[PDB]
């Protein structure tokens, strides 16, 4: 069939000058269609945008695209067949077997007494403390978000939390934040090409730096963790279910149950739903200072609703619709990550008509799903009412995929509906934000990377 168009293929770059990211694929989607070609070095990329485009991929041919591009260097952080931890490992046992484990072992600690939802309430009373110690001054509310939902990722994988002046706490958090960096590093790309090129000491140990110290820090606590666990309990949390089935898997070659892998699943839920449910929170408290009347009608259905005293519970959003809508609206507007998580296709496949072969390296724009034009009532807007009909109840639309979509969506989800509700509403149950005066009202375009972050800022937290 057709191969989907393009822009002119340069001899050696080929597409590599035609791209600065999201900004310049709306052009080219404007100019090509919605499902355009890239010539990205060696590596040929197919781009998807809109609804359509993005489900004919994930759900229509979701058993071919549910694989991942292979990433070579990752053998310096011990990736191996059986230990590819669930991110980036390829389509195939390994990711299945992990992916089901850490589906329903999330599912089976939320729930039952709801470990899940009470370690969540508890840090969020945490953070509600943290917030009163910085009032009556302006801060950047970044670091103790990340804190806030580091701990409660640490309380489904480890059981535990840490201090917010925690100093092993701290460098955890770092090295993580440096790390993310790492992955958009040029020199990167040039060492996945040419694996070979890691037989050289002096580069192999420059690679991935923070990644390993990352993975260094996180085996010394886990280490504990295994000192401290009671295998004659039930398993009080991830790790503990994790190390119960290495044992069974003991004399089993193919289990996805080891060592090796244990440090890899853990750094990708410990990271994976840190930076990502930490910005969505950092975005949902600048929208409040911008647009102080949302504020003001949330808090006013939290009062409504829940008071101003108990704590919010899961059961509570039934009947927040407006709550609801504006966290909604936070993620959609937020837009965190654009371009989501690269694909790869294990078969020849059809989308749009057009021909995609195997091998190609799919990118799933979900900015262009979230930004819709066809879709969305004002989406470069603010604007709750995206998720609210006329009469005030809550409606999600289809094209609300920030989670991405098919066998490979975000496994962290329920989590993030759960982190996101209860730190939003427990915040604005007590305090109330807004920009500091003498300052200039803080732009609402994000800087752009992997993950789009909120443009630093800073707010008051007057309690209520
Ligand atoms: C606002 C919060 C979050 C957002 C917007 C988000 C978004 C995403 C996106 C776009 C993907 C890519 C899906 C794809 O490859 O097509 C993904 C995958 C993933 N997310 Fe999240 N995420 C969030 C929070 C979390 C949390 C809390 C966790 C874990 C506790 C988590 C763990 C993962 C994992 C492990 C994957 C890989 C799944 C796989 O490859 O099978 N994320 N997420
Ligand atoms: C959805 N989404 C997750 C992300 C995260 C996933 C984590 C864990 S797995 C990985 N490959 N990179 C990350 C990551 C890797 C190593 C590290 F030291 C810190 C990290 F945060 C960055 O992207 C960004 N968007
Ligand atoms: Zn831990
Ligand atoms: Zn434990
Ligand atoms: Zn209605
Ligand atoms: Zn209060």
């Amino acid at each position: 069939g057709k191969l989907p168009p393009g822009p002119l293929p340069l001899p050696g770059l080929g597409n590599l000058l035609h791209v600065d990211t999201p900004y310049c694929f709306d052009q080219l989607r404007r100019r090509f269609g919605d499902v355009f070609s890239l010539q990205l070095a060696w590596t040929p990329v197919v781009v998807l945008n809109g609804l359509a485009a993005v489900r004919e991929a994930l759900v229509t041919h979701g058993e071919d695209t549910a694989d991942r591009p292979p990433v070579p260097i990752t053998q310096i952080l011990g990736f191996g067949p059986r230990s590819q931890g669930v991110f980036l490992a390829r389509y195939g046992p390994a990711w299945r077997e992990q992916r089901r484990f850490s589906v329903s072992t999330l599912r089976n600690l939320g729930l039952g007494k709801k470990s899940l939802e009470q370690w969540v309430t508890e840090e969020a009373a945490c953070l509600c403390a943290a917030f009163a110690n910085h009032s009556g001054r302006p801060f950047r509310p970044n670091g103790l978000l990340d804190k806030a939902v580091s701990n409660v990722i640490a309380s489904l994988t480890c059981g535990r939390r840490f201090e917010y002046d925690d100093p092993r706490f701290l460098r955890l958090l770092d090295l993580a934040q440096e790390g993310l960096k790492e992955e958009s590093g040029f020199l990167r790309e040039v060492l996945n090409a040419v694996p070979v090129l890691l037989h050289i000491p002096a580069l192999a140990g420059k690679v991935l730096r923070f990644q390993k110290a990352f993975l260094t820090q996180l085996d010394e606590l886990l280490t504990e963790h295994r000192m401290t666990w009671d295998p004659a309990q039930p398993p009080r949390d991830l790790t503990e279910a994790f190390l119960a089935e290495m044992e069974k898997a003991k004399g089993n070659p193919e289990s996805s149950f080891n060592d090796e892998n244990l440090r890899i699943v853990v750094a990708d839920l410990f990271s994976a739903g840190m930076v990502t449910t930490s910005t969505t929170l950092a975005w949902g408290l600048l929208l409040m200072i911008l647009h102080p009347d949302v504020q003001r009608r949330v808090q006013q259905e939290i009062d409504d609703v829940i008071g101003q005293v108990r704590r919010p519970e899961m059961g509570d959003q039934a009947h927040m619709p407006y709550t609801t809508a504006v966290i909604h609206e936070v993620q959609r507007f937020g837009d965190i990550v654009p371009l989501g998580v690269t694909h790869m296709t294990s078969r020849d496949i059809e989308v749009q008509g057009f021909r995609i072969p195997k091998g190609t390296t799919l990118i799933t724009n979900l900015s262009s799903v979230l930004k819709d034009e066809a879709v969305w009532e004002k989406p470069f807007r603010f604007h709750p009412e995206h998720f609210l009909d006329a009469q005030g109840h809550f409606v999600k639309p289809e094209a609300f995929l920030p989670f991405s979509a098919g066998r490979r969506a975000c496994l962290g989800e329920p989590l993030a509906r759960m982190e996101l509700f209860l730190f939003f509403t427990s915040l604005l149950q007590h305090f109330s934000f807004s920009v500091p005066t003498g300052q200039p009202r803080p732009s609402h375009h994000g800087v752009f990377a992997f993950l789009v972050s909120p443009s630093p800022y800073e707010l008051c937290a007057v309690p209520r």
